[PDB]
């Protein structure tokens, strides 16, 4: 629900973001923190492209 | 988690797979041996286009 569309569930129990994931990156996401939007144009590329 | 991108989830407890899948297509699916790589370009045209 977090993550959204920026990344998938490759079903390994991992979640393989679509794009340039810094340490700090990593963090926001596990506090709960982290935005989609920031990432979502990015990712969205490396998604379907 | 298998199917990843391919297809899609029907809700009527059926994935609509949207690429032309032989039957061998589909047994590779059962056991899990499975990658979605291999038809994951022809899939994603069908599905945003
Ligand atoms: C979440 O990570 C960010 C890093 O950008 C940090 O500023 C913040 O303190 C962290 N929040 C929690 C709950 O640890
Ligand atoms: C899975 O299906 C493939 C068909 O390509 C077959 O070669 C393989 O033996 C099957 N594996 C299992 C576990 O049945």
């Amino acid at each position: 629900r977090q993550l959204r569309e920026n990344a998938e569930d490759m079903g390994n129990g991992c979640f393989k973001i679509y794009h340039k994931c810094d340490n700090a990156c990593i963090e926001s996401i596990r506090n709960g923190t982290y935005d989609h939007d920031v990432y979502r144009d990015e990712a969205l590329n490396n998604r379907f492209q």
